[PDB]
């Protein structure tokens, strides 16, 4: 599953970068996936600030403390797409919520849960929106969508 592995590499690098504050080559996505990661930082940081009250509100109701709680986040995550809407905006909102959870996990000393978090975000994304992701040419479509001239 190449789409899974490539999506996981980008999502996982972004969530740990966000959690630690430390930003080397993407062995699978290459110079292109570097552009995907750079695009994720720029648009994902704008999304996080914009939905901060909503993210804080979600985190409060969830009470995420350990890996078990993190694995139960999958039931919540599918609802980023449950209104029948699929677009890159929604996809970045899901990843930014992951980066928001990843920072919280690093704060409460649960850094080990960041990788299973990246995996459950990638699983929800790739297993439920595979056809749409393939129609959009995966991360190529994402880079093109948010491209600034
Ligand atoms: C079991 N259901 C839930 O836990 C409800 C969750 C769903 C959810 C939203 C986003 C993500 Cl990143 C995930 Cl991981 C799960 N939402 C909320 O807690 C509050 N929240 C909402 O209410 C949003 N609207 C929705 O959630 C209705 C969805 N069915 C479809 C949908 C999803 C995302 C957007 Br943006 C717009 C529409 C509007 C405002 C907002 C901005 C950012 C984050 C959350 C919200
Ligand atoms: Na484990």
């Amino acid at each position: 599953d190449d789409l899974y592995r490539q999506s996981l590499e980008i999502i996982s690098r972004y969530l740990r970068e966000q959690a630690t504050g430390s930003k080397k080559p993407l062995g699978e996505a290459g110079a292109a996936g570097r552009r995907a990661l750079e695009t994720l930082r720029r648009v994902g940081d704008g999304v996080q600030r914009n939905h901060e009250t909503a993210f804080q509100g979600m985190l409060r109701k969830l009470d995420i403390k350990n890996e078990d709680d993190v694995k139960s986040l999958s039931r919540v995550m599918i609802h980023v797409f449950s209104d029948g809407v699929t677009n890159w905006g929604r996809i970045v909102t899901l990843i930014s919520f992951g980066a928001f959870v990843a920072k919280h996990l690093k704060t409460i000393n649960q850094e080990s849960c960041i990788e299973p978090l990246a995996e459950s975000i990638t699983d929800v994304l790739v297993r439920t929106k595979r056809d749409w992701l393939v129609k959009q040419r995966g991360w190529d479509g994402f880079v093109e969508f948010f491209h600034v001239e």
